[PDB]
């Protein structure tokens, strides 16, 4: 089972699923082998009913699509649609939060409110919305209106791009026509230009993809901004991760998906139904996180993380998961059939994300508390149905220190330099105690033994004094293997990084270091890493493509992860991807994405499936940036 | 060659391409055989990097996608994305025209203007925009603003849906949540909900697809409305079609694509450069149409149609096509390589639709006349380069009567009843002289011998007294085979239909009938057929799903054609498709789309590849509707 997952709790549940005959994502993967090589290389097109068209990577015909589309065009069009789909998910999430904020301050949903006034006012200021002499509810109404306005064309470009990057970067992007005009506008223009008989030039297509990836960035940053207003900006928190955070004698409720508009309420309501849970025989209601929605409530409330991404079914296999409360994105639809076997109540809540066989509860912000109670009462009923049934919760968990929003990181650094908080970080980059920064992002992928790339790469970088930050299921992988536990700094970190983590920790009252890896939150919270890197750029007076900062989507899966990787390139970062995107069937497209895009944005993809080799390539990229700054390396 | 195309001019050019070694769309099709059956049946998914996933239609594993996605989900998600892509093309076209209109009346593009004031005021009235006491430029600015507003959420739904269908139909659709909130909003929500780990219920997914198809309808109707304001509403016109409209001694310039914002200007400018063309040795500039842009200028100006859709390369093979001026959509990218062999100058004009190897001219409304002159001067230079070269223009053309906008049809009928113009049509439906109405729409498809389904089905319906209207490359197929020539009424039409065509024609001064088939314009001008059918419904006080009206996308290809077929179903029509959409791998999805959707919208798909059988099925659907109205059949 260690070929399937490096997580020992997952291995234990894989054994249980095997002897119980429950098919898993790994079993469905094995049944899919050998996979189609045309699709794997990108040399397949179904964009019209003359298809499917495929192209042999090598050999004889077919060499060209039926309409004349070359390999270059087919690969670029498929890639562009994946970016647009990712942008559609992150920005649909943000759009939902924008409507929630508007409702809240219009008096239409009293379960929601402005919790972070400071964040609200700074966002308003960033956008040029006046605050002086204004009601908070009116400032927020203006912010929500501005958020919704960025989805369409207007007299300004997308402000959640142009106001969040340095002016020099906006200038570079504008010169190449890469600033989005509107988030949904760009998504639609991608779908148009990639449809049959439209755009048929690889460079033109890919420039469109870069622009659409910035629409994805805008959606991420908008989602983080709005969630922080509504639910609070994260600060350091201590909790735990992995299946051992389940409790046989509690009602175990997983929140799973992405948008916490529901699950932040589930958290608060669950606390108030403790006595109702005790009346039914439980100790209380044990809310645990899966995937991004779990990251959101981990960051804000210290809710323990149960599992992530590829191993999500395994939480159900314990037999102790009484309910799984779903919104959207990254939910394996198998959970609805597995629930028949495990007893778990799977509940969908969003109109546009239903799963056949799951119970649907039509969540409305107007009714959030009542919806939560309905849902948790199904969870309580399910807990009662498993009175006397044995469960198998692996007794495996790690300690997790998390909550490192960019505001929190700045505050932590400010204890070393109150009026120039980024300077202590830059000082230690300059003197080599910090070699660079690496952001781990994205999913697990059934093709890669779960977590193996994240942990292999992170271990090598940490020993080379790289400051590692993480989001999404990259953070999930790292937390479940101990990388967010400060007790592991001695083992994992080079001496210079240890010195810095310790200096910052001891200045924040901890008597111990910061953890080896800084958890910056959910996938939309990749925007937080952008805020940090942009602030560093501004403090240094350089653009992001001169900073020793890289990104790694080491086990990427979702179209959202392709979008994030693409905007990391577009904003200037060397960006590793540890799974093959469907591009190897076109050398010209591969060359654009890994090489000549450097001349456009200064970033570039590093495609590398071997994680030891990927780490060396990422270190080389960091060190090239150090050399460009005149720094030792 | 008659297995490839039923058009004799196309057959002749296929022989020429064969002996010259020029590969065609039919050759690239042959090289693609056998095509992938997983894609053909819809049982393939590449929506994440764990894929590709396929499902065997029958037999053993793989039976399910790696994430758990069933055949039903995979097929519905692929279909939904095709609808969104079609919606993105028709509404990108409309959006462009909306910006052009705004520019025109803001004084920013004097080559454009309000040409149809009557149309402008009636659209304003339909939308609830005040006209009394307003400048035309201000009415138009408001109409353009309303058009752009329908692309995003706002306090009203999409007005180019809710103001163009009968209130009873809007009520049925609203009750099922099918009215779009915004055109690009729905496109993005499709891409979101079909991404990995989101919507996974076939019925829910397909309801989303129906709503997105109405976003496509809105884009079509907006495009027709705005083009009529800017360029004039079509009225009856006489011209010709097929390759014989090329002239060896003229500069032959094809306008090809969809959006006529450029090609309407090309037409007017070409007339003024006649003397410059004569100075270079030509008789003049001969502008001819390909695909929809050609339909647009055929309808408004009587520009002859050269060819359509699958046979577009054949215009170049004559050797006489001096330039091909492209905007976007349905342009085989092969034309850019074929041009090397044929001498043709292929010119792209739109930023988001480029073709490697073609010359690009960056058209701007602000500069339309100057751009046109630059483009036509390249065409003149190319004409000069072929001094003394033999050309092979097949001497094959048909006479075409076209221009039957809905306003024109109403005006024609009004000569039989001035104050109740629809009543003569309804009278003849009631007494059986008109059995029903059939709209032929959509593309040619290399899988079907070109035009064979359109002409086979049309011949059977016309003999059964069906009033046949046509758009797009369906109109192209019918015009090239003589179905728009009134001289063929005796041969083609049943006696009752002949009587009606003759009565209307003789009342309009013609001394002859209307043509056998009424050309209602381009693909967005399928919206004109909706206006006609909606007006009939309103006059009868019934919904569209009680009218004896059907649609046939008899040789469909483009994602746009899937979108149109889907909104024809959604607004209440029995809708034939003569090529397999990728749905046969899921019987549940097939059953929804061909049967249980009747219970939602009253329309339904008729999937039938045999055209004689399709005609019988369409007649049965028409006759069932007649029976529901209590009419003989
Ligand atoms: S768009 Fe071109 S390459 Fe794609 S399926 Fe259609 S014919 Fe084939
Ligand atoms: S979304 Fe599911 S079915 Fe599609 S490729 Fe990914 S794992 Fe396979
Ligand atoms: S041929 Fe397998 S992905 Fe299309
Ligand atoms: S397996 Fe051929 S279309 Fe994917």
């Amino acid at each position: 089972q260690n070929l399937k997952s490096t997580d020992r709790a997952v291995q234990q549940m894989l054994d249980k699923a095997k002897r119980e005959g429950i098919q898993t994502v790994w079993d469905r993967y094995e049944a899919m082998k050998p996979q189609c090589g045309f699709g794997e290389t990108g040399l397949c097109c179904r964009h019209c009913l003359q298809g499917p068209c495929r192209i042999n990577p090598f050999g004889d015909e077919p060499k060209v699509g039926i309409c004349g589309a070359t390999a270059e065009v087919i690969v670029a069009r498929g890639l562009d649609r994946s970016i647009a789909a990712g942008a559609a998910g992150h920005s649909g999430h943000a759009k939902h939060l924008a409507h929630t904020l508007k409702k809240a301050v219009q008096g239409k949903a009293a379960s929601y409110m402005i919790k972070d006034r400071t964040k609200l006012h700074s966002i308003a200021k960033r956008l040029g919305i006046p605050t002086e002499g204004q009601k908070d509810e009116d400032i927020a109404l203006e912010v929500a209106k501005a958020a919704l306005a960025d989805f369409h064309e207007k007299d300004t470009p997308v402000l959640w791009v142009t106001t969040v990057l340095p002016p020099s970067r906006v200038k570079v992007l504008s010169a190449h026509g890469l600033i989005p005009a509107g988030i949904d506008h760009e998504i639609a223009e991608i779908m148009h230009r990639t449809s049959m008989g439209c755009d048929a030039d690889a460079q033109n297509l890919l420039l469109g993809g870069l622009r659409c990836s910035l629409a994805d960035l805008a959606g991420c940053y908008m989602g983080t901004d709005l969630a922080d207003i509504l639910f609070g900006t994260p600060a350091p928190v201590v909790t735990e991760s992995n299946l051992g955070v389940l409790k046989a004698d509690a009602v175990n409720v997983a929140v799973h998906g992405h948008n916490p508009v529901l699950s932040d309420i589930i958290v608060s309501v669950s606390k108030e139904m403790e006595n109702e849970a005790r009346a039914a025989g439980a100790t209380g209601i044990n809310v645990v996180g899966i995937c991004c929605t779990g990251n959101e409530v981990l960051m804000r409330h210290g809710i323990p993380a149960c599992t992530h991404s590829v191993s999500q079914e395994m939480a159900m296999i314990t037999g102790a998961l009484d309910a799984m409360i779903l919104d959207y994105q990254c939910i394996q639809p198998s959970v609805a059939t597995i629930a028949e076997c495990t007893g778990t109540t799977v509940i969908t809540t969003m109109e546009m994300s239903k799963i056949t066989g799951a119970t649907h509860v039509n969540f409305a912000e107007e009714a959030a508390v009542e919806n939560a109670k309905q849902i948790l009462r199904l969870a309580i009923d399910t807990f009662k149905r498993r009175k006397g049934k044995p469960v198998e919760i692996p007794n495996i968990k790690t300690k997790v220190v998390a909550g490192f929003s960019t505001e929190a990181i700045i505050n932590a650094l400010s204890k070393l330099n109150a009026n120039d908080p980024l300077k202590p970080l830059i000082d230690n980059v300059v003197n080599g105690n910090i070699r660079g920064v690496c952001l781990f992002a994205g999913c697990n992928n059934v093709k890669v033994p779960q977590d193996q790339n994240f942990t292999t790469i992170a271990r090598k970088l940490l020993k080379q004094n790289v400051l590692v930050v993480a989001t999404g299921c990259g953070a999930g992988a790292l937390m479940r293997h101990g990388f967010m536990d400060p007790a592991n700094v001695d083992e994992l970190c080079g001496d210079g990084l240890k010195a810095v983590l310790t200096a910052i920790g001891e200045a924040n009252g901890l008597g111990g270091p910061l953890p080896p890896v800084l958890h910056m939150g959910s996938c939309v919270d990749n925007s937080r890493a952008v805020a940090l890197v942009a602030a560093l750029a501004n403090r240094l007076g350089v653009d992001l493509d001169r900073l020793p900062v890289v990104a790694s989507a080491a086990e990427a899966m979702h179209e959202k992860a392709v979008a994030i990787g693409t905007w990391a390139v577009t904003i200037g970062l060397p960006t590793h991807i540890g799974v093959l995107p469907p591009i190897t069937g076109s050398l010209p497209v591969t060359q654009i994405l890994t090489s000549s895009v450097k001349d456009i944005t200064g970033g570039y993809f590093i495609v590398e499936l071997d994680p030891e080799t990927a780490a060396d390539k990422l270190l080389a990229a960091i060190n090239e940036r150090r050399a460009g700054l005149g720094l030792p390396w």
